[PDB]
């Protein structure tokens, strides 16, 4: 056993920064007396030693790791594919947001995922040369060059920085400039760097170590000599080789002779290993080198037949045994994909940690899922959203992250009930989602409370008696509420006097009438000079039930005091 490097992922938002800073740190180690990675930047503890001053002295677990092995975060911005069997792949990672342009929509996404997976992580406000006024010391800590400007261009940095103070808050985090933070370990510390330029970067790589010092221990603990244990970045065609395969080996050892196990879209499968190429160390004529083996704390190119269809994101095993392997990676995976007949809600991702990013949040939000793939939308999954609507419209709803929609399944969906979410941003979709929800669930209670008779009072206006009985009829005038048809009018004393058979405005045959409306009304069961007066005041004859239900949703004021008058009548002969 021993205690291999920290590996770090930079996130953040295109053009930021992450390429330019990791060509810095890299630089300085170029700069020196280094193992070369395929995807990733190892730099030695004796290189960050050699830029963080004094300043690392603080930290003890820097007499015991290797260093800080990065990762040239993959293809397009992914990132979700830095996955591991549960979360992360990163160990910490590095924010890094452009300080004069503040938080952007690739930020809060990094940002949520980085809070999802409990990453320990660090923001780096980068670009501060470009703040007007700026006078360059390149690579000096940003202390001292900061100490340097003038005293409205430190003001005009704080500034910036308080504004992404004020913007993690909003997020849910606390946080400030690295000097000033008082809670390490609750506070994300904010170090301003120019990665063009060198500044900051020895406060931001202490502040990393600072990140080692406080969260890892035995997550660094690797076994020599195990089976290696990695993931897939990248599956990808290469030149006189045919298709290649980038992984991170985070523990264990990898042979040129190994044979190694990943999933591919449809199965598990294992392929026997024909090279292991690393960049070249720094006039060959090859592109890479040939090795032998590599421990875990690396990057790899592997050359095997085979992997056309591995999914980049999968595990990557060396076999012992087979059994036991395949139905490790299967329940892996298992826990990703997901297709029963329970639940709702179908699930589309145009990658492996993508889909297991929105899996993940959904299930937070406790939100049922019974399909979850990667792909475009198709005919089959509309199909499965229609089946889970029976049981709930909330699920009748399909959320498709970074994919298309194939034809056949957008004719599908013509027909109307299935709701479509799709978008390359996943807090928006989930944030549509809520607020989608958030109607359904309006539209449900206003629903069933027209099944519900609410209060409502009428006067029987004098002289305007149109009928005796029989069908009773004659002028009224609605106090308070709305009284409907069909609904139940009872006396003063709570005695039942009929229910209001009908209504007519003027020449307008109603069905519902309010305020002081005055209409011609017919009352079923109700017979002038004997059960109603002329003058008389009527109210509705709200059910117990229904009554209950004033709580279980709540109604203009009025109608609140009237409710309180009918219980206060019905009161008389039975309390409640
Ligand atoms: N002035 C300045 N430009 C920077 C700095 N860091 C990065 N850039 C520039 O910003 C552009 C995009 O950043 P880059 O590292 O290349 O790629 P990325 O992962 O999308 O961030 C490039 O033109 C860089 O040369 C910095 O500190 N100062």
């Amino acid at each position: 056993m021993k205690i291999r490097s920290p590996i770090v992922s930079v996130l953040g938002h295109v053009d930021h920064g992450k390429t330019t800073l990791l060509d810095h740190i890299r630089g300085s180690a170029v700069a020196s007396r280094i193992t070369q990675h395929i995807g990733a930047t190892e730099i030695p503890m004796d290189v960050i030693e050699g830029i963080c001053g004094d300043f690392l002295k603080k930290f003890s677990i820097r007499e015991t790791l290797p260093g800080l092995f990065f990762i040239d975060t993959p293809g397009h911005e992914a990132f979700t594919t830095l996955r591991k069997r549960g979360g992360a792949l990163a160990d910490l990672a590095i924010l890094i947001v452009d300080i004069n342009e503040g938080f952007k929509p690739q930020t809060q996404e990094a940002l949520n995922i980085l809070r999802m997976y409990r990453t320990p992580f660090v923001v780096a406000a980068n670009k501060i040369d470009r703040i007007h006024g700026w006078r360059v010391h390149e690579g000096r800590p940003f202390m001292e060059t900061f100490s340097k400007q003038d005293i409205q261009v430190q003001q005009k940095l704080d500034t910036k920085v308080y504004e992404l103070v004020g913007k993690l808050h909003e997020e849910g985090f606390e946080s400030e400039r690295f000097d000033r933070v008082t809670d390490f370990a609750s506070q994300v510390s904010i170090i301003p760097i120019s990665a063009i330029t060198g500044e900051g970067i020895p406060e931001l790589l202490t502040m990393l170590m600072g990140l080692a010092q406080q969260y890892l221990r035995e997550q660094l603990k690797i076994e020599e000599d195990s089976p290696a244990r990695g993931t897939i970045l990248e599956v990808k065609e290469e030149t006189g080789l045919g298709m290649t395969i980038d992984a991170v080996i985070y523990d264990g050892i990898l042979r040129k002779d190994d044979t190694i196990a990943m999933m591919t879209s449809k199965d598990v499968i294992s392929t026997r290993i024909r090279s292991l190429l690393k960049p070249r160390p720094l006039e060959s004529r090859k592109k890479f080198q040939k090795v032998d083996e590599v421990v875990a704390a690396a990057g790899i190119k592997i050359v095997a037949p085979g992997i056309d269809d591995v999914m980049a994101g999968s595990p990557l095993r060396v076999v012992t045994d087979p059994e036991k392997v395949r139905e490790e990676i299967l329940s892996e995976i298992e826990d990703i994909k997901i297709d029963t007949d329970e639940a709702g809600v179908v699930v589309k991702a145009d990658t492996l940690g993508s889909l297991e990013a929105v899996v993940k949040i959904l299930r937070d939000m406790y939100v049922p899922i019974k399909v979850a793939d990667i792909g475009d939308v198709s005919r089959r999954d509309v199909v499965n959203a229609g089946i889970a609507l029976q049981e709930d419209r909330v699920y009748g709803a399909i959320i498709a992250f970074n994919v298309k929609v194939i034809p056949s399944a957008a004719q599908e969906l013509k027909n109307s009930d299935i709701k479509l979410f799709q978008g390359n941003v996943i807090y928006r979709l989930m944030e549509e989602y809520e607020e989608w929800v958030r109607g359904i669930e309006e539209e449900k209670k206003k629903k069933w409370m027209e099944a519900i008779i609410k209060p409502a009072s009428i006067r029987l206006i004098p002289k305007l008696v149109f009928r005796q009985s029989k069908p009773a009829i004659g002028g009224v005038e609605v106090l308070t509420g709305v009284i409907r048809q069909g609904y139940p009018l009872m006396n003063d004393d709570g005695e039942t006097v009929g229910t209001v058979e009908s209504m007519q405005d003027k020449g307008e045959n109603l069905k519902s009438a309010s305020r002081g409306q005055k209409v011609a009304m017919a009352i079923k069961d109700a017979v002038y000079g004997k059960t109603i007066h002329e003058g008389d005041t009527l109210y509705v004859d709200i059910p117990e039930n229904h009554y209950h239900i004033l709580k279980e949703q709540l109604l203009t004021d009025e109608e609140l005091d009237l409710m309180d008058k009918i219980a206060e009548i019905k009161r008389k002969k039975n309390p409640d």
